């Protein structure tokens, strides 16, 4: 709201702000000891939080050299030596909070059974890092005596932590906004170098997102980044997924539609981080339940090492199995038996049995882990796709599928259970589609189709029927939603990785009959690595053309057989003299089999095993036939196969080079090339790392998912409404806050 | 130095110093670097050859035993596919040096059952092994040059 | 040569207006400018 801000700017508020800040500073500096005013300090922390929220909301987004910015600047200038001691107190308390339990603190240990003393604490603090005279004097004054024995460091460091962190982050955001708004102001500069620790402490927790909306203006909005979210970005899994997404968008994806894919990737990565956070180390019926939950958590935590151990066991079993020998007399016909040739020790069959049982156990462990880990992601993907197809499209409402996609019918036949959005966040999807398609179609038909209950209960409440029956025993008879479980089984069995793992399971189970089927598990794990995936993908990239070329080989060899059947019959003689039943070109099928059997394995055509054409007529016809067969068949077929595979390699390398070059020369989010950001040194490096660092948008979206609308700001509410509407106009697109606003005013 | 010193015993070790200086020139460095540019992929492809030939040996051990006879008549101890290790060695020894698959040295499948199974086995072995392996090696080296 | 020709023709169709001689850089001042330029002003099939 511009009018309210303009009216409030011309008011006698800055003096009140200065008075409040001075009063608060003297509150902390005087009334902090005696350990009897915790409630007062909590109240002042809350009041300071509300005050800085008011200041931030008053500032918001504006012109880079606006009047409100100058007013705020002179308010800070008049507030010199009024917030400095507050910042110093916050910095020293944060230092105390982080130092306790960091280094040599579990190694120093004055009292193994008791606590530290005042002199001991002073000596430790002097021996520590970043401690000054007046600061340690004030800390000793604020340190409670408790007879120099009951100094509980654990209860002292965690005393005022969350409000202090919130105030520090908010004041850091405010100072960063003031620094970024005015380009050059020496007063704010020299006010800033004195207070640098409180700014550097919150350096990696300050986001930056640029929006084009809000009356066609560009402003930077700030937010908080959780520590767990920052620590979850260093896993190679997420980086590999991001690289795969970027490659898919650049190569396979088109234009003017990338941003929906970006939002989908952000949502998927948010769900992945939520699953990873849930699957963590900290995590008689109740004991059994918690033991089962802990076991499943441990199993889902370790999944990639289990596949490696399975591969190792497969190699070990295969190496052990390279000892068989077929014998007639069994030492321990149609009675040939298979036995190990050990010749050194008899501890071979027990080793094989133990390794087989261990391999089976690892196989069951990994299939249970896959069922417990990756299935929710696919379920959430399907639910999100159904929500998108039902809300903004009439695939199951306006029109109908044309009986061509079985997945469409299967996804349609789930709209009958109350527990439909099990994992999708926006539970208000049925209400949303009812409100959207409420006037054009009857409400009763929509409720019947979606399985919604009576609309009388929804429109008018009763506030009198709130039952709560006791659980007792056997509460799982109603917990099954039959239809939802059937749909889940269908979608989990139509998948690919689960089908492959099930094939692995059944092949191992069939191999438990002491056979080579364990040795048949080799390539299926040998192709499940990262660095052979590229080679196998290059081979299978031209999947159809190779099959077509093989069919062309079959057609050409067949036509050659037909044209050589009724002209050349006595030449084919694959035997010696005095043998009448030895022709291999009498039957058409046998002649075709012989021509294929030779022309696929050659290098001398067919003339290396057939009677030489002597002076018995048809000499020139036979030789021109054979030489043209050689040339056409062998040269064309081998050359096309080689050309297809070489072209596959070249196409793969070209795609990789193109995607790397495009990522190196454009901003992806913004449409400006790498030429406009060369006016300043390292301009493009800072442009894609500070303004819109790609990963910053995901952090902002995850922050926006939390912090419900009861506490949203204007910008947050606008962004949430825009995201719910799914129109994607708040993205920077053309301008990137460097032009127009900073083109002239800098 | 140490190879020359060991070669001072009047042997061929002096003649073993040839390639080590033959690859220390400027204009062969580019060709040798192009060959060794895809160092890991060639080793992986060789390992894939070993895996595929091993699986073919396993699937051909318990189905085709009387066909392998690398001798003449009136000779009982001449099977080269009885032992698993010997059969694997024979399949590697043939499938790495071929051009006629394995059918240039093994008894022809006559009308004694398993004729179609044996022929489809042999032709798919030829196609997969030889075509895939040679094509991947050629593709790797051409891609290195490019 | 075949792959190069296909890539070149696709890239040229993706970066020029064919009918007009202006490149795909002048229609970036507004969001989705080039998408609307070849779909509304001269959609090629409109001339037929
Ligand atoms: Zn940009
Ligand atoms: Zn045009």
């Amino acid at each position: 709201c511009t009018g309210n801000q303009q009216s409030l700017a011309h008011s006698r508020l800055w003096d009140a702000v200065v008075g409040f800040l001075h009063v608060f500073a003297h509150m902390m500096m005087k009334l902090a000891q005696d350990s009897s005013q915790i409630e007062l300090l909590k109240e002042l922390l809350d009041l300071q939080k509300d005050m800085v929220v008011m200041l931030l909301s008053l500032l918001e987004g504006n012109v880079v050299n606006g009047m409100i910015a100058r007013q705020m600047v002179d308010m800070l200038v008049e507030s010199s030596s009024n917030v400095e001691m507050i910042l110093k107190f916050f910095d020293m308390f944060l230092k105390l909070k982080d130092i306790v339990g960091s280094e040599a603190f579990q190694d120093y240990v004055t009292d193994p059974r008791g606590l530290i003393s005042k002199k001991d604490f002073q000596k430790a603090m002097d021996s520590q890092k970043q401690f000054t005279g007046p600061e340690i004097q004030f800390l000793l004054s604020c340190s409670e005596a408790d007879e120099n024995e009951m100094i509980n460091f654990e209860e002292f460091a965690n005393r005022f932590q969350e409000p202090a962190r919130d105030i520090g982050f908010n004041v850091a955001v405010l100072l960063t906004n003031l620094s970024e708004h005015v380009p050059h102001d020496p007063r704010l500069r020299n006010f800033l170098e004195l207070a640098e620790s409180i700014l550097e402490y919150f350096r990696p927790y300050l986001g930056r997102i640029e929006i084009m909306g809000a009356s066609r203006r560009i402003e930077r909005i700030y937010f908080e980044i959780s520590e767990t979210n920052r620590a979850q970005w260093e896993m190679p899994q997420v980086k590999e997924s991001k690289r795969q997404f970027i490659f898919d968008v650049v190569n396979e994806g088109g234009e003017a539609e990338k941003m929906e894919l970006f939002v989908s990737f952000c949502e998927d990565t948010i769900f992945e981080m939520q699953i990873a956070a849930q699957i963590s180390e900290p995590e008689f019926w109740g004991e059994l339940e918690v033991q089962r939950v802990k076991f499943l958590n441990y199993l889902s935590r370790n999944f990639y090492t289990l596949r490696f151990l399975a591969l190792f066991l497969a190699f070990a079993i295969n190496f052990i199995l390279l000892f068989y020998k077929v014998s007639d007399s069994p030492p321990g016909d149609e009675n040939m038996v298979y036995y190990f040739l050990e010749e050194s020790t008899g501890y071979m069959e027990p080793a094989l049995w133990c390794l087989s049982l261990l391999h089976t156990l690892v196989a069951f462990l990994c299939i249970i882990g896959y069922n417990c880990l990756k299935v929710p992601l696919v379920i959430f993907k399907r639910e999100k796709e159904l929500a998108r197809k039902l809300e903004f499209d009439g695939l199951y409402i306006t029109e109908q599928p044309g009986d061509d996609d079985v997945k469409g019918q299967w996804d349609r036949l789930v709209l009958n259970t109350p527990s439909f959005p099990s994992n999708y966040w926006d539970k208000f999807v049925k209400r949303k589609v009812l409100d959207k398609h409420g006037d054009i179609f009857g409400r009763e038909r929509i409720a019947e189709l979606l399985g919604m209950d009576l609309a009388s209960l929804e429109i008018t409440a009763h506030n009198e029927r709130k039952p709560d029956p006791p659980p007792g025993l056997l509460t799982w008879l109603m917990s099954i939603d039959v239809k939802y479980q059937i749909w889940k089984f269908g979608v989990i069995f139509t998948d690919n990785s689960f089908l492959y793992l099930g094939w692995y399971m059944v092949m191992s189970l069939l191999g438990h009959y002491n056979n080579f089927f364990f040795a048949a598990h080799l390539l299926d794990i040998a192709m499940g690595v990262k660095t052979l995936r590229t080679i196998l993908s290059s081979v299978t990239h031209n999947g159809k053309q190779l099959v077509m070329t093989v069919g062309l080989l079959a057609v050409v060899v067949y036509l050659y057989t037909v044209v050589a059947f009724n002209f050349f019959r006595k030449f084919y003689n694959k035997s010696e003299d005095e043998d009448e039943p030895d022709m291999k070109c009498d039957d058409m099928m046998t002649c075709y089999l012989f021509h294929m059997y030779v022309g696929v394995r050659a290098g001398g055509g067919i003339g290396d095993e057939i009677e030489d054409p002597a002076g018995d007529e048809y000499e020139l016809y036979r030789v021109v036939f054979d030489i043209t067969f050689f040339f056409f068949v062998i040269v064309i077929l081998l050359a096309i196969i080689q050309g297809l595979i070489i072209d596959a390699f070249g196409e793969l390398r070209d795609q990789q080079e193109q995607v790397k070059e495009d990522m190196e020369t454009k901003c992806f989010i913004c449409g400006i090339g790498s030429d406009y950001f060369d006016t300043t040194p390292h301009g493009f490096e800072t442009h894609t790392l500070e303004e819109h660092n790609l990963a910053n948008y995901m952090f902002f979206l995850m922050y926006l998912i939390n912090k419900d609308e009861t506490e949203h700001t204007g910008q947050e509410s606008y962004v949430w409404k825009m995201y719910q509407e799914r129109c994607w106009d708040f993205f920077p697109a053309g301008d990137c806050f460097r032009k127009q606003y900073e083109d002239q005013l800098s």
